[PDB]
């Protein structure tokens, strides 16, 4: 979390190569969860990251921002985009991205179980809830929110994502939030971005 997101310009465009960079440092979060579970996840979203970086380094210029992306390969593709190329891959990696956000945002807001206020497994309900779960086939989702319901206590989630620098727990806690600043601003606009250009695909794996 100690690499930030660009602030939104007004006209709402984001700059590929700075989002590439900053999202580049998120997929160790599902490392914090402490499952092999989330291991292909974890392969998947860095994945979308590595299309999208090298449709981008095809022609930087071209391929500027998010939506020059968008609308650059509606061109090349035709009938066959959105489900093709960085779009796709974009259109899956949002969705990863959201789940950190709502989980951070969700425990960084002290929610919480009060039966257990120790445990992340209502953050961890919420995030998946909301960003992934109608994406997942049944099996898929079971074992996914087994895993989930055996996170860390939240204690030990807080050491993991703040391993390494020297910070206290509330420390922690304040660099998150100014994270999410930007970063829940910048999955919004994509996710508009995604309504707008008629770019969302609504299929299960």
């Amino acid at each position: 979390a100690e690499h930030l997101l660009k602030p939104l310009p007004a006209d709402k465009q984001i700059e590929t190569g700075p989002f590439l960079e900053a999202v580049s440092h998120l997929p160790p979060f599902f490392d914090c969860l402490g499952s092999p579970v989330f291991t292909p996840i974890k392969a998947d979203i860095s994945g979308n990251i590595t299309k999208i970086k090298a449709v981008y380094d095809t022609n930087p210029a071209k391929f500027r921002t998010l939506q020059n992306i968008l609308e650059v390969e509606k061109e090349m593709y035709g009938a066959e985009w959105p489900k093709v190329g960085a779009t796709l891959a974009l259109m899956w990696l949002k969705r990863g991205l959201r789940f950190i956000q709502v989980f951070l945002q969700s425990i960084c807001d002290g929610e919480r179980d009060e039966n257990h206020p120790n445990l992340i497994r209502v953050n961890a309900t919420k995030a998946y809830e909301m960003a992934l779960k109608k994406y997942h086939g049944w099996i898929v989702q079971k074992i996914f929110q087994a895993a989930l319901y055996a996170a860390p206590y939240k204690s030990d989630f807080l050491k993991a994502l703040s391993k390494g620098q020297n910070v206290t727990e509330e420390e922690c806690l304040e660099k998150i939030r100014l994270f999410l600043v930007n970063y829940t601003a910048t999955i919004d606009v994509i996710y508009e971005m995604y309504t707008q250009m008629n770019a969302e695909l609504n299929y299960k794996v």
